[PDB]
C-alpha cells in the first residue's frame, strides 16, 4: 500500500532509481579495483591509486544520495548484487583512464535515460534532481578523464613507463 | 612469476584474504541497507540510520585495509560480486540490531578461521595483523550490539514503538 | 549461554576470574607496603608514594580483566582478597625484593593463562594478554631488579643513609 | 611505644583497623556492582559508572584511615577483604537498595567508633570521624534513598524502561 | 649465576637475540655505505644519499631496541665484529635499491626464524616483541623497496641517468 | 682520477679511510659501555645515557670523515668494525678509565693524520682536522679525566654509593 509521502512518483521511476543505485555502487567497485591495482608492488603508482580511491568514494556518495531520494519520494529501496569489475588487471595507467572514461560515459547514458523517463512521466522534481546533482558532475568527470587520456597518449604511455611515472607526479600528485 | 616482495606468504592465506575482503564488503552492504531502512518515512528513526551508516563505512575501511595487506605481502587481489543482504525490510530496530549481532559473529568466525590458517602456515606477520586490527574490533562490536539488543528487549521492543523511539534518542543520539 | 560468547572456553573464563583475584591481591600488597613507609619510625615518603602508585596500577589491571570477562560473555565471580604475607616490611630493600618476587609470581600466572589461551586456540585472549600484560610485567620486573641492585650496592638495609638517599634520588 | 603516640587508646587503634577493613569491603561491594551493570545482559552503563565512582571513593576512605593510624602512632594490621554477599545484583533497584543497606551499616560502625573515641576522651579522633566521615555518610544515604524512591516510583525493577531512563536521566 | 629478572627466557633465545643485534648493526652499515656512495662526485644523487642515511639510522635504532630487550629479559649482550658490506661500489640507484630489497628480505627471514624459536620455547613476551616492533616494519620496508625498484625499472634505469635523476627528485626528494 | 681531486695525496686518502674505521670502532665501544650500565645488576641509568650520547657523537665523527673523503675526491673503503675489547666493563670507574684510554688513542691517530697532512702540504686537510677534531679530543679527554678523578676521590669502584651518587649528580 501507498507511502503517505508519495506524490507524482511513477513506479517506473522508482524502479529506474533502484537500477541507478546499483550502477553507482558498481562504479564505486570498479574504481576501488583500479585503485589497489596501482598499489601493487609491480605497478607502484601511488597517485593513480589515490585518484581512483577518491573517485571510488565519490561514487558511493552518488549511490547514497539516490537511496536518500528514493525514500524522500516514498519509493522503496531494493538492492541487488554489486557485480565485480570486468578486469582484475588494469594493465596500465592509460588503460585504467580509458576504462574509467568508458565507465563514466556508460553511467551518463543511464542518467540521460533516467531523465528521459522522468520527463516522460512529467516528474519535474526528479528531472531537476538528476540535472542538479548528476548531469554536470558526469560532464566534468568525462572531460577530466578525456584530458588525462590525451596527456598520457601524448607523453608516450603505456609503453613509456617514464610517461606514466611523470604523469602520476605532475598531474595526479 | 613470483612477486619480488613475497616472503612466507602461503597461497592458501592469499586466497583466504581475498575471501575476507569480500565478506567485509558484504558487511558494509548489509549495514548500508539497514541504514536506509531506518530512513524510510514509515520507520523514521534517524539515529538508527546514522548508527548503521557509520558501521557501514567502518566495514569498507576493514575491506580496504585487507586489500592493502594483500599487496603488502605480494598477493594479488581478486574481487568477487558483493551479494545483496538477505533482507530488504529489517522489520524493527531490535531486529536490525539482532541481525547485526549475527553478522558480526559470522565475520568473527571467519577471522578466527583465518587466524588458524595463518598459525598453521607459521605466518606470524599475518596472525599479528589479524589480532591487531581485527579481533578486538570484533569483540568490541559484538559486545556493543549485545548491549543494544539487551536494552531494546528490556524497554519492550519491538512492540513498543516508544521504546525504539527513546532508544534512538538516548543511546544512539 | 551469553549472546556475545564466541570461542571462549570455560577454562579460560575460570582462569580470568583467578587472575582478577591475583591482581587485586597485588594491589593489596603494594597498599600495605605503601603505608609501612608512612610509619613515623620508617618515614620514607617516596617509597610510600612509589608503592601507592604501584597499588593503584594493579587495581587498573584487575578492572581491565573484569571488563574483558564481560566483553567475552564470561561471568565475574569474585573471591576474598587475602591479606599480604607480611605486616612489617622491614626495610626499603626488603620491600623491593618482596615486590620483585610478587611481580614474577604474577608474571608466571599470566604465562600460564597465555598457555591456556593458546591451547584453546583463543587468539583474542592471547593477544589481550600479550598486549596489556606481558610487557608491562617485564618492565615492572626489570625496574624492581634495578632498584634492588642499587639499594644493595649503596649498602642497604644496614645503611639507613642508603635508603634515605635512594628515596630522594631515585624515587623522588 | 611510638614516639608520636599521645592520648590514643589501644581500643581505638584496633577499632580503626576494623574500620579500614570495612571501607575496603565497601569498595569491593561497589566494584562488584559496577561490573554487574557492565554485563551484556544488563547493560546499564551509567549504573556501572556510578558504582565504580563509589568504589573508588571507598578506597579513598580506607586510605585516609590508614594515614590516620600512622599519624597517631598506631600500627596498621590488614585482614582479608571478604567478597561481596551477592554475585548477581538482580537489578538497578536491588543494587541501590543493597548499597543503601551497606552505607547504613558503615554509618553504624562509624557511630560506634565515635562513641569509643568519646568514651576514651579522644577529641582528635572524634573530630576526625565527624569531619571526614559522618556527614559523608549522611549525604550518601540520602542520595541512595532518593535513588531508591525514584526507581520504585518509575516502576522498577519490573519496568526495564524505568531502569533504562533512570540510567540516562539521573545517573547520566 | 642467574639474573634476578630472568623468567621464561631460554638460552637459545638469548643467543639468537645477540645474533639479531649483529645483523641489525650490519644492515645499518650496508645502508651507511650505500648513502655515501650516492654522495660521490661521480654519482651525485643527494636524495638517494639522504634516503639510505635515514635507513641506516633506523637500523641502528632496531639494534639498540634489541639490546634493551636483552637486558629487560636478564640475558647478556655479547657483541661481535660488524662485517663490512659486500660491495664498495653500488653501481647505480637501481642496483642499490635491489641490494637493499635483498638485505631486508634476509633480515626478515632471520626475524621469522627468531619468532619460530620464541614460539618453540613458549616465550609469548618475545614472540609479541618481534611481531610488534619488527615484523610489520619489515613488511613495510620490503614493500617500499619493491615499489622503488619497479619505478626505477619502468623509468629505464640504470641505463637512463635521467631516470635515476628524476626518481631522486620526485620520489626521494 | 676524480674530477674534483686536487692536492690530495693517496696516503692521506688511505689514512682517512683508517680514521673512519677508528671512529666507528669508538662508537661501538661506547655503545657497549652504554648497555652494560643498563644491565639489571649494574643499573646506572645516567652512565648508560652518557655513553650512549658519546656513541652517537662518534658516529657523527665518522660520517663527517666520509663526507670529507668524497669532498676531496677520494674513495671510501670500509672495513669490519671490530667488537670492543671487553664485554663486562666492571664498574663506572673502569668504564671511564677505558674511555679515557680510547680517546687518547683516537687523539694519537688524529695527530698522526695531521702530521701526514702537513708532510704532504695539504692545508685544507690539516685545517679540517684542527677545526673539527683536535679540540673536540682535548675537551673529551679533559672531561673524562675530571670524571675519573671524581670517581676515585669519592671511593669508586668499591663504594657502590660513590658510583650511584656520581650517576645522579654529575651525569644526571
Ligand atoms: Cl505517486
Ligand atoms: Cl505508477
Ligand atoms: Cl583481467
Ligand atoms: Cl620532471
Ligand atoms: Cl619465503
Ligand atoms: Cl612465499
Ligand atoms: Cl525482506
Ligand atoms: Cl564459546
Ligand atoms: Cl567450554
Ligand atoms: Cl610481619
Ligand atoms: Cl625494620
Ligand atoms: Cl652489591
Ligand atoms: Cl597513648
Ligand atoms: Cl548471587
Ligand atoms: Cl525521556
Ligand atoms: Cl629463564
Ligand atoms: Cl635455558
Ligand atoms: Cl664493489
Ligand atoms: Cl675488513
Ligand atoms: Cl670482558
Ligand atoms: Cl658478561
Ligand atoms: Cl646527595
Ligand atoms: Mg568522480
Ligand atoms: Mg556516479
Ligand atoms: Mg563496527
Ligand atoms: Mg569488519
Ligand atoms: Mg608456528
Ligand atoms: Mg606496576
Ligand atoms: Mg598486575
Ligand atoms: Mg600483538
Ligand atoms: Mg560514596
Ligand atoms: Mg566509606
Ligand atoms: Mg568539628
Ligand atoms: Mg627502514
Ligand atoms: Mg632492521
Ligand atoms: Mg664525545
Ligand atoms: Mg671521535
Amino acid at each position: 500500500s501507498t507511502s503517505q509521502v508519495r506524490q507524482n512518483y511513477h513506479q517506473d521511476s522508482e524502479a529506474a532509481i533502484n537500477r541507478q543505485i546499483n550502477l553507482e555502487l558498481y562504479a564505486s567497485y570498479v574504481y576501488l579495483s583500479m585503485s589497489y591495482y596501482f598499489d601493487r608492488d609491480d605497478v607502484a603508482l601511488k597517485n593513480f591509486a589515490k585518484y581512483f580511491l577518491h573517485q571510488s568514494h565519490e561514487e558511493r556518495e552518488h549511490a547514497e544520495k539516490l537511496m536518500k531520494l528514493q525514500n524522500q519520494r516514498g519509493g522503496r529501496i531494493f538492492l541487488q548484487d554489486i557485480k565485480k569489475p570486468d578486469s582484475d588487471d588494469w594493465e596500465s595507467g592509460l588503460n585504467a583512464m580509458e576504462s574509467a572514461l568508458h565507465l563514466e560515459k556508460n553511467v551518463n547514458q543511464s542518467l540521460l535515460e533516467l531523465h528521459k523517463l522522468a520527463t516522460d512521466k512529467n516528474d519535474p522534481h526528479l528531472s531537476d534532481f538528476i540535472e542538479t546533482h548528476y548531469l554536470n558532475e558526469q560532464v566534468k568527470a568525462i572531460k577530466e578523464l578525456g584530458d588525462h587520456v590525451t596527456n598520457l597518449r601524448k607523453m608516450g604511455a603505456p609503453e613509456s613507463g617514464l610517461a606514466e611515472y611523470l604523469f602520476d607526479k605532475h598531474t595526479l600528485g
